[PDB]
């Protein structure tokens, strides 16, 4: 009954189940988790692996010797459990020095510090076996219009990612970068606020093939956008390197609910797309167990993330395999959408009187698309009424 | 007192002052305007030129002879008034045949028809002197998840724009294309919903240099995004070919208020950016005089668009020229944001102990950014309290 | 398999399945339906009854003799089919005379006309057997701040509803009024924009017992609000006289999708609440079959409204009847929420040292609420995984 | 030049200028302020008074003797400076015991504790001279649908406010209560989420005359609502007891920007309304100086709150006093909106053939409202272009 195994490639950030529940209006409701106990507990639930920020694993300000001890204990738990570390990232947002950003801070010395802090953790990530290095520029942005010249900030952002790409290529590392967009919070507006803006920015980097996106369900929904559409565009561009799964109820603060909560139909269409397209990266949950919960609730919430993915996977597979749905997809001309408009070429199209001079515009207009019957078949499959 | 002249390059769509006031819940409140009278009235107000959809100028279904008469009358009014036509576009959204899209309709014959309808109007646009051809894919999208495979739809969208680029290059035309994003309305979600998604898509076309964006104030605000930030990214990429100016009060239906209404501070920062960056294209108003208004109100509303641009231009210029603001920009380190993070290069950065090992993180963190004083100087300038 | 019968009390507006598909950007895609054929088709699908605006049934401008013929034909179809008319309403929004409102138009003569048009249809409604008369003030509002003094407008709104209440009481009619809120569209902001504002306004009418609310799923969601919470508050006040069921994907234009589309979890919690609370009014669908659809799609969409209600009803009933859920509700202390905080009274509470001086705040804080396990049981029931 | 004096009645919460800058993603950037130094600094800037939560003034867990010392020092600074304390409130949101609410927590013992904590601070408030006691139920709400039965929660909320009203009347205190709505954050949905819902709830309390609202600019804007419209409805009901002034850029997390930032036109129409209606309560700023700022920025930000109010007051007064605006208001029939629709009564309206049978609907429909000219006069006044 919907039991995960490590082959499902479910992964969790240390900061997810370890969130202590401090929010803008309230103190922590849970004690801190040791990363070693999170790894053990997640392995028991069926997870494949964990991810981390540098500062989740090594307390900020640690001496090089305390650092080695923290890494050794962590590596021992990975060996003991079989858990992998597919992705890592840098905390460029918690310490007050990053209050105006890391890569795009107005102060040049902070930007240099931000790059050195990142590069140190790239070495550690490679050593732990990570394939993807995520950058979430949560402090890159502004509350007021005069504080940030955005063209200069984008030059600084391009400069930072170009330098990181020079670093990994000169070291020979097999790691790729993924930019995680978010439209706002904690800054009033964040630079590269959606999947689209991040994809466009990547095309201006010196080595675009090293960079992709790490979209998050709740972040695109904070702009009211359709998250499966945005993932489709990332897949179309070949840039979906990693994904953050969670839930969000509309346009408000980033809730980071467990996956399947929030917009359930969008979760169904997301799973349908990822499975149909053969996405083979980690299914990573970036979620926060609500601060109402004790530790039993934390693990129930994490298990629910995986359960809901596996239920939706089953329902989406049943939908696509149902002959009556295959019939309806042809009734709605999804087959014709996949065929070229004009494989015959421009001159043939210009000479084709059936495309214009003799096109019967009223007969074409009268054809129904039959989309409502198709969508009700999808609803019936989701709810298990088929 | 803030009087426009044709050198300000203000332009209006025929469909703006000609909107009859039909909305989803109500009949028209104004009679139809003859395009010739709109051209004459706009020239009297100080406009530089007009834009059109094919179907605004030539009623749909016109014979080739009625078509020539419509164009001759229009050209005569342009000659009489001195008005230019800098941009044109195609109506691929009103006729029922486009109910599921034009370039990405599921029916292949509609997609071919959509391309032939576009190509016919490109010839007319070039003949009238337009430099920019806009595409707004208002029907390209979906209300439900199974109706549109977005990767196939993006293939069809790329196919259509590639064919249009082949057409203009084979004819030798000096015209460029601008894609106008919108996140929703009239479809539940529209493909390429923001500036960012459109910029990313352009990079996958065969001839990307022929394509840019035509962002609209109200459209990016329907996603809650910061419109001057999005324009900055378009300028940074070199792709701001045209712009649609209007106002919008937040995340709701597309209001198309006169420019300066809606988010007034964002309008100030937009004007500051366009003028500082030297944008030299048309200042185009895509707005709808509210249906409460009679014809005197229509022309008052159009005049207000231009007036508010010129007031904001004056206030933004006074802001940037004020020595006390120049001082505050340096106090907030805008000068340092414009300098390279690491012109000394990667190896120098890695060896620079002042960037990490000896960086005083607490002293850097204590420095205030002084952004609130800067923003209050900007408020004082906007309100004329300086 | 989820077949409606007239005992389920499903009702539809004539304007729903009869929507021709004209939107702000496009012409009609469907021909007009005769009201008599809509009644017959809805009866075949299992509906209980229909609702109407005056102008849906009697074309605007009809002579008193054409009016009688329209009503006779309609009454004959009701007799032939067994369909009831539980609710009626007035169109105070389509005709250009209502461009600035009906009850709160600035022009006094329009406000008087609006009241006479309403009163004429109240007589017809009573004659057809309606129990509820709905008022949706779609044009009452403003696009700009100086156009409407809202305190004077609320005086005029109170004046109009007080007069309508005087009319029904002086005639002896057994009909009640329900105000339908909406936050925006077609006006930039609409007066009484949410359930809450409407409930508060009712308390200032001369005869508050005659007035309740008719909330619409999609309208409260256009403000980002939780629609089952708002219905709970209306039930708590005793004012849920009628309800409009449909679906909406977030904060954007009013989509009026079929019920069950949009926010599916909110639809589940809404059905759970209506059924638990014993709401016994009509389950009315105010939805628009998308303009992609032909007539077969219209009836498929209407049938889907009813199907999804009946599936969600079954899942919510299974959820509430499941012993494991009953256990979890007690684990989360829903039983204690229903008990009085201080039935012992104020003085006892002030003397109770266990409520403050000796209250163990750290032990109470450590108790988890177990809400995530409860919510995953609800997800499992919704998806049929229990 | 726009200098505040204590007669302007500007007040600030201790928690505003004292916010240390801890947000969900980052540590504090500023040290804690002693309340005595905040009082002195605010008095120098021209403030009238301060407000507090119990826990801002008396650290949580203080002994009754430490409590007296904290109050004595505070009272000494009030005496030294002339500052008043017009409002106070209770912190029922920071401590983990309130993680599921205070008055509507599912655990009965927490609800009792919440009431005793409130009652203790009401005594202190009265002793310091406060006239208004605010309740913001920031934790009253839910992230999931099954966690809170909202009808039972509203019973508990009514029970708590009824008990507080019994307490103040039995003690003879001259203090009134004001409920502060907020739609979300930190709970996924908060009960009584808008001005309207709070006004409706007040009408079901045992002693409604003791309760009003304390609306906050940014909170109603987090639902996309028109804040001056909501204030107008509160004034119309006689319930605007207090107000929280700040700025917010659209639907997102609660930004609490300084007043005048965010939606500047809405701030102008708000000031116009408060001054026209003669609101005579405190002009209270509930804002957070951004965490980019040091202490000089904090005081600059607080001063900006007051400056922008006084500039907008001057511009709104000039607008209303301008003969050309008075002419335009009559052109738009604002005078007619203020006159009764039917002072002649129901029977006269029914007999008045000029209201229906002989009403010329086409002539009334053709009259323009002239709202765009009126709104451009308001824009010109705001920008100082008149
Ligand atoms: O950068 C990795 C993670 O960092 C932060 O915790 C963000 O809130 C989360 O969205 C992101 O994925
Ligand atoms: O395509 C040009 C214009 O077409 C339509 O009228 C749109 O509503 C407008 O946004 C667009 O700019
Ligand atoms: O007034 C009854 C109906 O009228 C209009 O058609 C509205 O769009 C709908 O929401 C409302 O319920
Ligand atoms: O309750 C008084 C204050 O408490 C909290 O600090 C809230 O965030 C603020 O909105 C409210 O006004
Ligand atoms: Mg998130
Ligand atoms: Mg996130
Ligand atoms: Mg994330
Ligand atoms: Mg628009
Ligand atoms: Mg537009
Ligand atoms: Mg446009
Ligand atoms: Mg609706
Ligand atoms: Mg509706
Ligand atoms: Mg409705
Ligand atoms: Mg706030
Ligand atoms: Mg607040
Ligand atoms: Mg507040």
């Amino acid at each position: 009954n919907y039991q995960p195994t490590p082959e499902d490639r479910f992964t969790f950030g240390l900061w997810t189940v370890g969130w202590q529940g401090r929010d803008p209006f309230g103190d922590a409701t849970r004690r801190a988790l040791d990363p070693v106990e999170s790894v053990r507990r997640l392995a028991e639930l069926g997870a494949h692996g964990v991810t981390f920020h540098d500062d989740d694993l090594i307390p900020f300000g640690s001496s090089d010797s305390e650092r080695e001890e923290h890494v050794k204990r962590f590596r021992q738990a990975l060996d003991d459990t079989g858990m992998k570390v597919p992705m890592a990232t840098t905390n460029l947002f918690t310490h007050p020095v990053f209050k105006d950003g890391g890569f795009t801070a107005n102060d040049r010395d902070v930007r240099r510090y931000a790059l050195r802090k990142t590069i140190r953790n790239i070495d550690l990530a490679v050593e732990l076996g990570a394939e993807t290095y995520v950058a979430w520029g949560g402090r890159e942005g502004a509350e007021s219009g005069g504080a940030k010249d955005v063209r200069d900030a984008l030059d600084r952002m391009k400069e930072a990612f170009d330098l990181l790409g020079e670093y990994v290529t000169s070291q020979g590392y097999d790691i790729r970068f993924a930019i995680e967009p978010k439209p706002n919070e904690p800054r009033g507006d964040i630079l590269l606020p959606t999947v689209g803006h991040a994809l466009a920015f990547i095309e201006r980097l010196e080595r675009p093939e090293l960079y992709g996106v790490n979209p998050e369900v709740g972040h695109e929904q904070m702009a009211g956008l359709n998250f499966p559409h945005g993932i489709a565009q990332a897949l179309w561009a070949g840039k979906l390197f990693h994904i953050d799964l969670n839930g969000q109820n509309g346009i408000k603060y980033d809730q980071d609910l467990r996956f399947g909560a929030g917009d359930l139909r969008a979760a169904f269409w997301l799973v349908d797309l990822l499975e149909s397209a053969g996405y083979s990266g980690p299914r990573h949950f970036d979620f926060k167990p609500p601060r109402t919960e004790d530790f039993d609730g934390v693990w129930a919430s994490a298990a629910g993330c995986m359960r809901n993915y596996l239920i939706l996977k089953e329902r989406a597979a049943a939908f696509r395999a149902d002959p009556e749905v295959q019939e309806a997809l042809r009734a709605s001309r999804l087959d014709e959408l996949a065929r070229p408009t004009a494989a015959d070429g421009l001159q043939a199209l210009l000479d084709d009187r059936s495309a214009f001079e003799e096109f019967d515009v009223d007969a074409a207009a009268a054809r129904g698309m039959a989309f409502e019957r198709l969508d009700q078949l999808a609803m019936d499959h989701l709810l298990g009424a088929r």
